[PDB]
C-alpha cells in the first residue's frame, strides 16, 4: 500500500527562484502590487505631454471616421433589431441561396416564419450594447411578426445581407483558413501581420482534442504555405489554446498534461519551426497560468525546436502575477538562447475571476479589481518588456490609444522590424491601427488577432470577445458623452494620486466578505497555488500518522465498549483510525444525562451560546488541513470536495450563531435533549450542522455519527467542547443503528434531527409516534432523505457546459450527495451530440484513492453500498439498456469502488429505485412534450434538488413553475448548496423541512418559534379570506378573527434574494407546502386548521371519522375547491403535513397512523381543543409553507 | 383609460390595443408579450395530445404562447409617480361552438 | 393636450405597427359625448382614420 498522500500533489518540478516569486504574487492583495507597478510605469513630463498629444491625435482621428443605419431605416425597436438578426442568422443556415431566397420572398414574407432566438443575447449585445443572462423569446417572436409585417421582404433581406457580413467578414477574417489566408493579403500588403485564431477552446473528450489538434495541424501547414519564407515577424503566425488540445488541461491533472498535452504542443510546434511561422500560446483562466509555464519551460529547453523564434506566450497584465511571469519569461529566453515572443494583453476572463474567488472562498482576487490598475499594470509590464528586447519580441495587443500612445512614446525613436510590434483584433482594431502602421503614420507594425471559423463556431463564445462594457476603451471612444481628455487621462498618475494606491474596488466583496456585517465566509484553499499544495501535502501526511479515535463521550467521562477500525474505503489496507461503539445501556445513559443538564445550557444566553458556535467555526477554520486529511481517508471524499465540506460546517456554525443573534430570546424555550443523527456522506458538516442548531437553540445534544464515519465527529465533537460547549450539553455515541434506536426510543428525547436514507427516517418517525412530550404534543422530526433528481436540458444550452454540469452534477463525491443528478432528461433534437460529449468527458475521470489530487472520483463508502449500486447496473444491463462505464484501474480492487456509469432509459418510470452511486440515467423528450416530462418527473414522488439549462425565458417560466423541487439551478451544476444562499432541503420523500442553512431552522427546535429575519409577505390568501367572510357568516365570530389574523401571520408569498457571489441570483420564497391532512376534533377546531392551512396557500383533506361535515354547509365554491373528505388517508395521499386536534390518547393514535401512512413522512403539528381556544399559535404557519430556493447563474 | 363589466367592451383608449379593433386583422402592439403560459392551457394540450388531436394540440401550445396574458409594464410618466399597464384574464367566456373541433380552437384560446 | 396626446399617440402608435395585411374595416361612425367634446371626438375619430377607414 502506498503510504497516505506521500503522491498526493508533487509539482511538475522543483519551483525556482522565480517561478516561487509568481506563486507569492497569485492573490496579493492590491495595495501592496500597484506600488511597484506605478513606479516602474513612470515616465518624465516630456514624454506624459507627447503621449497625450498622441494619444488625442488618434482618438481625433477615431471619431472623425451598420446595424445603427439599419435599425434607423425601418425604425425597428431594439426587440426588433435583435430578432431580425435572430432570422437572419437562421436564414443563414440555409445553405444554397436559392432555396433561402425563395423561402424568403415566398414565405418568410408572407407572414408565418430549435428556437430562432438561441443566440439573442449575442446580437442583444450587437444591437444594444446590453448583455443579458437569458433570452425573451416571446418578446422577441412578438418583435419580429411585428416587424415582417410593418416591413415585408425589403427588412428581412437587409437583415439577411448584414447578418453576412458580419458573420463572416467582420466577427471572423473567414470561414476557413484558406479563405482568411485570401482576406489577409490586402492589409499585408499595408504593413499588418497577422496570427490567426481556429475559434475554438475547452476540449470536453479525447475525440474533441484530436479534432482540435488535426485542425491547427492542418491550420499550420496552410499558414505556412501562405508564409512562403517570410518569417516570424513579416510572416503570419497561429494562436493556440492549451485547453483545446486536451479535455483535462488543469492542474490537478499535471501529469496528463505534461504526458499527453506537452508532446503534442511540442507537434505542432515542430511544424511551425519548419515553415519559420509563429506559435503563440494564449493566455487562459487564472489557474492555469503556471502550470501552462511548465509546457513552456520543456518547449524552450527542448533541443529538437533550437533554431526557431517563433514560440510565443501571452501575458494578461490584469493578473497580479504579470511581472514575475515576464521575469520568469525574460530568464527562460536567455537561458534556451529563444528569442521568446510574448503578447501583453489585459485580460479576457475579468468576471468570471472574480466570480470564482468568491465561490472558492480565497483571500483575494488573482486578477486587479480597478480597470485603471490592470492599465498601469500593462504600462509597466510594457517597460519591462522594452528593456529585454534583445532576449524576447514584445507584442502590445491593445485598443486603448492612451495605452499604445505611453507605450510608442516610451519604446522612443530608434526601431526596426523585430523590435517590438502592436497587435490588434481583426474588424475591432484596424480604425485604430491604420493610425499606426506605415511611414505615413507611426510607422510600428501590428499584428491582427485573426477568429477563423463557421457561424456556428463563431457564436459559441462571440459574447466574451464581445465584452472586452462601460469601462472598455471601445465603447467610451463611441460614448460622445465622454471626452477626449478624459480617454487621454494618465491612468499611472490618476493612480498615484488616489488616497489610497492600489485599494481594491469598493463594490467589489472580497471572499471572505460576501456576507458583509452579518457574517464572515468561510475561506477555501487554492489547490493551483503551490505554495498551498505544498504546505497541504505536509498537513494531509501528518493527519495520516495521528491515531484517530472515536469513544462514547458522555457527560462523565468517556465510556467503555467495543472497539473496531476504521477503514478507508478507497483501501481497506489503510486503517483510518479506532472506534469504540456505544452499549444500548450507555446509550440510554446519556439521554438521561442530557435531560439533567437541559436546564443549566437552556440558561446559558442565546448570545453566548452563538459565540461558542463562532469559536468553534474558528477552530474549524485553522484546523481544515487535518480536517481534510481526516475526511479523505475516512470518507472516501476528493481534497476538493473534503475542503467544501469544512467549510460548509463553518457555514453552519456561523450561520446559526448569527440567526440566534437576530431571533432567539427567553420565550423561546428549547425542547430539550435532540438526537442528532447524521449520514457518512457528510460525515462533518451535517454532523455539524444539526447539532450547531439543536445546541445553539438551548438544547443538549446526543450525537449519533454514521457507523461508518466516527473519527471525524469526534473531532468535531472535540472542537465543539474545546469552543465552550459544556460535556453534559454534547455527548457522542458512535456505533451501529441500534445505538441511534436507543437514542431515538429514550423518554427523555425531545427531538430528533436526522439525515439519512429513507427507511431510517421511517422507523424514526414510528418510533416518535409511539411517544409524546411531557406537554402532550408530538416529538419533532427534521428528517432529510434523498432524491431522484432531475436536470432539464432543451437545444437551447450551451452543449459543453451541460456536459460539466452534468459529469460533475452525477458524478462528484461518486454520486454519493443527496443533490446528486440522477436523471438527465435532453431535448431530442440535441441529445445524440450531448450523450456522445457526455460518454467521452466519463472517460477522462480518474477514479482512484482519495489522496491524490488527479482523483476526480473516489470509492462509493462501503462493499454493501458498492454491491447495491452495481446490481442495479447489472439489472439495467440485463434489460437491453444501454450502459456506459469507464473502466476502473487494477488499485482499485483493494477498496469499494463503481466506475461512474451512464444508463440510457426509454421513459423516467423505467428507474424505479434511488441508486445512491455513480449512476446517471439519460432519457430523451420531444420539445411538445416538455409539460408532461415535468409531470413524470414530479411523479416520482421526490423533489430535492432540480436543474434546468436552457436561454429561454419563456421555458424558464414554464419548467421552473410547474416543478415541484426545494433546490432548483438554472443553468449551472445542481450540487453544493451553500449555507444561507441555497437553503438546503427539499419536499415529498425528499424531507420533512425546515431547509438546513435556512431562516425557519432554529424555529422547530423551539418551542415557541421565533419570527425569523425577513420573515413576512403582504400577499393575503384569496381562498383565506374568503374562508372568513364565510365564517362571519356562519357566526362563527372568534374563528373569523383568527382566519384573518392567519391571513395576515402567513408568509406565503415571501420572496427574497439572498446575498451571494457575483454572476449569480439566489432567491428563497415560501409556497404552499400542497394539501394538508386535517383531523380535527371539534367544529372551532376545523376551523382553526382550516383557516391555518388556508392562510398559507394550502388545500385539505379532512378527516371524515370526525363526523364534521355538517360544518361546512355553504362554502363558497373558492373555498369548497381546496376542500376534500377522506375516509381512507393512504388512499387519498399524498399530503405535505397535518394538522391534529385531539386530546393526549387521540394525538398519540393519529400520529401513528399518520406514520404508517405511504409516502413522505408529514410535518404534524398537533394541538388540544383548549390549546386552540388559548393560544392563538397553537398550529404554527412556518410549517405549512414550503421553502425553495433558486439559484441562477447569471454568467 | 377604459374598463370592464358595464364600463365598456375595450380595448383601452390611449392604449396599445386600441388601432388593433379598427383594422382586420390585428396587428402585434409594440412590448405586447408574455413569457407567462397558463398552466390549464398547458393540461388541456395534454389532454388533446392524449386523445390524438394532434391539430388542435398544436394550436392550443400556440396559443398558449401567443397570448399575452401577464404581461406586466411600466409605462413612462411623470416623475413622482409608478404607471402600470397589466393584461389579465377577461373572465368567463362565451363558447358557441358549431364543431368538435372548433370548440377545441375555442377553448384553447380562451384557456391561454 | 388630451386631443393633442390622442393624435399623437396612435400616430406613433400607427408608425409602430401598421402595414398592408393590416386591412381596415370601412366607414366607421364615431359617436361622442358632450363631456369630453373635443377630446374623445378626436381620439376616436383619429384611431378610425389612421388605421385606414374613412369616419362618419
Ligand atoms: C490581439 C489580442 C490578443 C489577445 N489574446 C488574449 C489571450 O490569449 N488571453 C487573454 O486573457 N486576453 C487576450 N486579449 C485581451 C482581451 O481579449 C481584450 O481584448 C483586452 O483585455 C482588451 O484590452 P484593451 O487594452 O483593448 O481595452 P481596454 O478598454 O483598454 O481594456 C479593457 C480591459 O481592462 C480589464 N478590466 C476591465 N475591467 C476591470 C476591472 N474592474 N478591474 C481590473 N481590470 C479590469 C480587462 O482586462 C479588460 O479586458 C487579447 C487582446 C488582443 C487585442
Ligand atoms: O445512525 C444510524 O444509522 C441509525 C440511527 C437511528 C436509527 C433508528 C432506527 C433504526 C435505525 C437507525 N439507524
Ligand atoms: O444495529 C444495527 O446495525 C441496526 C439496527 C436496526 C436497523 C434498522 C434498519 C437498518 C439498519 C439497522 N441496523
Ligand atoms: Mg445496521
Amino acid at each position: 500500500a502506498p503510504a497516505p498522500f506521500a503522491d498526493f500533489a508533487p509539482p511538475v518540478r522543483p519551483q525556482s527562484t522565480l517561478r516561487r516569486a509568481i506563486t507569492a504574487a497569485y492573490r496579493r492583495p492590491e495595495t501592496e502590487c500597484l506600488p511597484p507597478l506605478v513606479e516602474a510605469a513612470t515616465q518624465s513630463k516630456e514624454i506624459r505631454d507627447a503621449a497625450a498629444s498622441t494619444a488625442r491625435k488618434l482618438i481625433e482621428a477615431l471619431r472623425g471616421k451598420g446595424v445603427e443605419g439599419l435599425v434607423q431605416e425601418y425604425s425597428l425597436s431594439s426587440q426588433e433589431g435583435v430578432a431580425l438578426m435572430c432570422l437572419a442568422e437562421a436564414l443563414l443556415r440555409i445553405p444554397d441561396t436559392a432555396t433561402r431566397d425563395a423561402l424568403i420572398r415566398d414565405k418568410i414574407a408572407d407572414g408565418n416564419w430549435r428556437s430562432l432566438f438561441v443566440n439573442a443575447a449575442t446580437w442583444g449585445l450587437v444591437v444594444t450594447g446590453k448583455l443579458t443572462s437569458t433570452v425573451n423569446d416571446r418578446s422577441l417572436a412578438a418583435a419580429l411578426t411585428r416587424l415582417i409585417s410593418r416591413c415585408g421582404e425589403p427588412v428581412i433581406r437587409r437583415g439577411v445581407d448584414m447578418a453576412m457580413r458580419m458573420m463572416g467578414e467582420q466577427f471572423v477574417t473567414g470561414e476557413t483558413i484558406r479563405e482568411a489566408l485570401k482576406r489577409s493579403k490586402e492589409l499585408e500588403e499595408k504593413g499588418f501581420s497577422y496570427s490567426y485564431d481556429m475559434l475554438g477552446e475547452a476540449a470536453t473528450t479525447a475525440a474533441d482534442a484530436e479534432r482540435y489538434y488535426r485542425d491547427y495541424e492542418s491550420a499550420i501547414h496552410a499558414i505556412g504555405k501562405a508564409s512562403a519564407g517570410r518569417g516570424i515577424y513579416e510572416g503570419p503566425g497561429i494562436s493556440i489554446k492549451l485547453s483545446a488540445l486536451h479535455p483535462r488541461y488543469s492542474r490537478a491533472q499535471a501529469a496528463r498534461v505534461m504526458g499527453e498535452l506537452l508532446p503534442r504542443v511540442k507537434a505542432l510546434a515542430l511544424l511551425a519551426k519548419n515553415y519559420d511561422i509563429g506559435l503563440n500560446i494564449d493566455a487562459e483562466e487564472a489557474d492555469r497560468l503556471e502550470l501552462s509555464l511548465d509546457l513552456l519551460e520543456v518547449l524552450c529547453l527542448d533541443g529538437d525546436l533550437s533554431g526557431w523564434n517563433g514560440m510565443g506566450f501571452v501575458v494578461q497584465a490584469y493578473g497580479k502575477r504579470c511581472p514575475f511571469v515576464l521575469d520568469f519569461i525574460i530568464d527562460l529566453a536567455r537561458r534556451s538562447g529563444r528569442r521568446i515572443m510574448v503578447r501583453l494583453v489585459k485580460g479576457a476572463y475579468w468576471d468570471a475571476e472574480i466570480k470564482r474567488a468568491q465561490l472558492d472562498g480565497l483571500a483575494d482576487f488573482p486578477v486587479f479589481t480597478r480597470k485603471i490598475h490592470t492599465d498601469v499594470s500593462y504600462i509597466a509590464c510594457a517597460a519591462k518588456l522594452l528593456a529585454a528586447t534583445d532576449v524576447v519580441f514584445p507584442q502590445f495587443a491593445t485598443h486603448n490609444a492612451q495605452t499604445l500612445a505611453a507605450i510608442y512614446h516610451m519604446a522612443g525613436k530608434d526601431f526596426h522590424v523585430g523590435k517590438y510590434e502592436f497587435q490588434c483584433l481583426h474588424g475591432m482594431g484596424e480604425p485604430l491601427y491604420e493610425e499606426v502602421v506605415g511611414r505615413g503614420k507611426l510607422d510600428r507594425p501590428c499584428r491582427i488577432y485573426a477568429p477563423v471559423g463557421t457561424h456556428e463556431t463563431l457564436l459559441a463564445y462571440l459574447v466574451r470577445r464581445l465584452l472586452e462594457a462601460n469601462s472598455s476603451f471601445v465603447h467610451r471612444i463611441n460614448d460622445p458623452k465622454v471626452s477626449i481628455d478624459e480617454l487621454i487621462a494618465d491612468p499611472v498618475e490618476v493612480v498615484r494620486a488616489m488616497p489610497v494606491v492600489g485599494a481594491k474596488h469598493d463594490r467589489i466583496a472580497l471572499p471572505a466578505e460576501l456576507f458583509g456585517d452579518a457574517r464572515t465566509n468561510s475561506a477555501g484553499l487554492d489547490l493551483s497555488n503551490e505554495e498551498t499544495l505544498a504546505s497541504l501535502t505536509e498537513a494531509l501526511r501528518e493527519s495520516a500518522a495521528m491515531k484517530w479515535t472515536a469513544l462514547p463521550q458522555l457527560a462523565t467521562g468517556p465510556a467503555a465498549g467495543e472497539t473496531r477500525t476504521v477503514l478507508n474505503p478507497g483501501d481497506h489496507r489503510d486503517v483510518v483510525g479506532s472506534v469504540t461503539e456505544t452499549s444500548e445501556e450507555d446509550a440510554r445513559r446519556a439521554v438521561r444525562l442530557a435531560a439533567d443538564a437541559a436546564p443549566d445550557w437552556a440558561a446559558v444566553p442565546p448570545s453566548e451560546r452563538a459565540a461558542c458556535l463562532d469559536r468553534a467555526a474558528e477552530l474549524m477554520q485553522a484546523r481544515m488541513p487535518t480536517l481534510l486529511g481526516l475526511i479523505i481517508r475516512e470518507a472516501g471524499k476528493s481534497a476538493l470536495n473534503a475542503i467544501a465540506e469544512v467549510r460548509e460546517a463553518i457555514d453552519f456554525l456561523r450561520y446559526y450563531a448569527e440567526q440566534t443573534r437576530r431571533t432567539l430570546g427567553p420565550g423561546h424555550g428549547p425542547l430539550g435533549p435532540i438526537v442528532c443523527i447524521s449520514p457518512w456522506n457528510f460525515p462533518l458538516a451535517i454532523f455539524t450542522g444539526q447539532i450547531a442548531a439543536a445546541l445553539v437553540a438551548g438544547n443538549p445534544v446526543l450525537a449519533k455519527p454514521a457507523e461508518e464515519t466516527p473519527l471525524i465527529a469526534a473531532e468535531g465533537v472535540r472542537i465543539l467542547r474545546e469552543a465552550g460547549i459544556p460535556a453534559s450539553a454534547l455527548q457522542l455515541l458512535p456505533g451501529d443503528g441500534r445505538v441511534g434506536a436507543a437514542l431515538v426510543a429514550a423518554a427523555e428525547t425531545a427531538g430528533v434531527m436526522f439525515t439519512g436514507s429513507t427507511e431510517v427516517a421511517r422507523l424514526i418517525q414510528a418510533q416518535l409516534a409511539d411517544r409524546l412530550s411531557p406537554a402532550g404534543r408530538p416529538i419533532p422530526l427534521i428528517a432529510e432523505t434523498g432524491g431522484q433528481n432531475a436536470m432539464i436540458v432543451d437545444s437551447s444550452a450551451l452543449a459543453e457546459q451541460v456536459v460539466g454540469d452534468v459529469i460533475t452534477s452525477a458524478f462528484d463525491s461518486a454520486g454519493q450527495r443527496c443533490s446528486a443528478l440522477r436523471v438527465l432528461c435532453l431535448q431530442e433534437d440535441v441529445a445524440d451530440r450531448i450523450l456522445t460529449m457526455l460518454k467521452g468527458a466519463l472517460h477522462e475521470l480518474h477514479i482512484g484513492r482519495t489522496d491524490r489530487l488527479s482523483v476526480d472520483v473516489g470509492p462509493v463508502i462501503t462493499s454493501e453500498a458498492k454491491d447495491n449500486i452495481e446490481k442495479h447496473i447489472e439489472r439495467m444491463r440485463g434489460l437491453g439498456r444501454k450502459v456506459e462505464q469507464i473502466g476502473l484501474a487494477s488499485e482499485t480492487g483493494v477498496g469499494t469502488f463503481v466506475p461512474p456509469t451512464i444508463i440510457e432509459l426509454e421513459k423516467l418510470s423505467d428507474l424505479q429505485r434511488e441508486v445512491f452511486g455513480p449512476v446517471l440515467h439519460v432519457i430523451r423528450y420531444r420539445r411538445d412534450d416538455l409539460d408532461r416530462l415535468v409531470d413524470d418527473v414530479n411523479a416520482t414522488g421526490y423533489g430535492l434538488t432540480f436543474g434546468l439549462h436552457t436561454r429561454l425565458d419563456e421555458t424558464i417560466a414554464h419548467v421552473t413553475s410547474r416543478i415541484k423541487a426545494g433546490n432548483l439551478y438554472i443553468n449551472r451544476n445542481i450540487i453544493g448548496a451553500v449555507v444561507g444562499v441555497q437553503p438546503f432541503g427539499g419536499r415529498g420523500l425528499s424531507g420533512t423541512g425546515p431547509k438546513a442553512g435556512g431562516p425557519l431552522y432554529l424555529g422547530r427546535l423551539v418551542t415557541t418559534a421565533p419570527v425569523p429575519p425577513q420573515h413576512s409577505s403582504v400577499h393575503t390568501d384569496p381562498v383565506l379570506l374568503d374562508f372568513a367572510k364565510w365564517l362571519d357568516g356562519k357566526g362563527a365570530r372568534a374563528e373569523a378573527e383568527a382566519a384573518r389574523n392567519a391571513g395576515s401571520s402567513s408568509a406565503l408569498g415571501l420572496d427574497l434574494e439572498l446575498p451571494g457571489p457575483v454572476g449569480e441570483r439566489n432567491l428563497y420564497t415560501l409556497h404552499a407546502r400542497g394539501r394538508i391532512l386535517l383531523v380535527p376534533a371539534t367544529e372551532s377546531g376545523l376551523y382553526h386548521q382550516l383557516a391555518a392551512a388556508l392562510a398559507t396557500g394550502n388545500s385539505v383533506a379532512i378527516d371524515a371519522a370526525s363526523g364534521l361535515q355538517a360544518s361546512l354547509k355553504n362554502l363558497p365554491q373558492t373555498v369548497g375547491l381546496r376542500v376534500s373528505w377522506s375516509k381512507d388517508w393512504a388512499a387519498d395521499g399524498p399530503f405535505a403535513g397535518a394538522l391534529v386536534e385531539g386530546d393526549a390518547e387521540r394525538i398519540r393514535a393519529v400520529n401513528k397512523a399518520i406514520a404508517a401512512l405511504p409516502g413522505p413522512l408529514l410535518l404534524v403539528q398537533a394541538a388540544s381543543s383548549g390549546e386552540i381556544a388559548r393560544n392563538p399559535d397553537a398550529y404554527c404557519l412556518n410549517w405549512l409553507v414550503e421553502e425553495v430556493s433558486a439559484s441562477i447563474n447569471t454568467a
